[PDB]
């Protein structure tokens, strides 16, 4: 179930961006926002995440990337 939720949830939000398929810094943030409201911790940790989290895309999470984020969420 979560990976499929997690790629439609995704998706819906990288599509905003029109790439369908990548969240912007901004674009994953408000994600994580919106999902995950405490796992930011505070907004400027948002520089470390995606640093850390967008280690082959750096400027947008690709799916690929994102999962090395469900691994952190476990859910």
């Amino acid at each position: 179930k979560s990976p499929e939720e997690l790629k439609g949830i995704f998706e819906k939000y990288a599509a905003k961006e029109g790439d369908p398929n990548q969240l912007s810094k901004e674009e994953l943030k408000l994600l994580l926002q919106t999902e995950f409201p405490s796992l930011l911790k505070g907004m400027s940790t948002l520089d470390e995440l995606f640093e850390e989290l967008d280690k082959a895309g750096d400027g947008e999470v690709s799916f690929e990337e994102f999962q090395v984020l469900v691994k952190k969420i476990s859910q």
